[PDB]
């Protein structure tokens, strides 16, 4: 029916888990500089972003089916789940934020 | 198995996205006299309300798939989404009530 | 790729959900033997699970589509939709905690 709507520059919104997942991954594979052998790869394969951190091992970050939509596996934390609140990716379990914690993963591996 | 349960006046429920755009419905086509000639039309397809206010646009209310329930896609305000908080409809974005963005809207399409 | 990765010990999660419904199962069935002869029968079949309490009648706690993901259906309190809060589930509604209501329902079951 409604003609005055398919006259506009239309898009498909995008899925925001992928929305963050292309904010990570560039802003990791920025961060694959400053180590110093420690973070070598990154990589977002179709939906799954794999990343390398030797000293824990290898991290998973996922893309999942709904009861909440990303989906974390650290080495060294464990599993998590993520969903929106306010804006932020946020933890069924406790209510930490997803970038809160990769934050201290990282700048621990690269500290220690 | 348990045959206490089928002899009941039984009957699935309602998606609740599907109980928010009817009341919207018709708490909007009501709301389509007060108009000068200001916001025509109004029509629910099949799942898809569409709004008609030609001083901001075409209106699109959508019933979404999760990662949470409705879309909204606002000729002046923008897109935003939508999903249950305390029993009304709360934006991922930033927390603000979906009936209380559409009111400011209307509000101020039949002022202006 | 990442030959790190399937070389642990590896698992998929399971459906949090299914770990409550689990957990509710056997914290029912042993609270199946307190009862005078009224709360008889529990039984979870494949993703459902039905509670007999013949005073009030037969009980449905069941696993949804999201839109959030635990289904109850109280012959006493009604029906309602829970999913995580902080790990707990809590009710779309008002926010009430899931377990705290089959609490109620069922330490009034045994007293009266
Ligand atoms: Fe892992
Ligand atoms: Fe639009
Ligand atoms: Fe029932």
């Amino acid at each position: 029916v409604p003609q005055e709507v398919l006259n506009l520059p239309l898009e498909k919104a995008h899925e925001e888990a992928d929305d963050y997942l292309d904010h990570l991954l560039d802003s990791l594979e920025e961060l694959s500089e400053a180590h110093p052998d420690c973070i070598p790869d990154v990589e977002l394969s179709h939906g799954v972003m794999t990343l390398e951190i030797p000293a824990f091992g290898t991290y998973v970050i996922n893309k999942q089916p709904p009861n909440k939509q990303i989906w974390l596996a650290s080495p060294l934390s464990g599993p998590n789940r993520f969903d929106l609140l306010n804006g932020e990716w946020v933890s069924l379990r406790n209510g930490t934020k997803l970038t809160d914690i990769l934050t201290e993963e990282v700048e621990k591996a690269i500290s220690k």
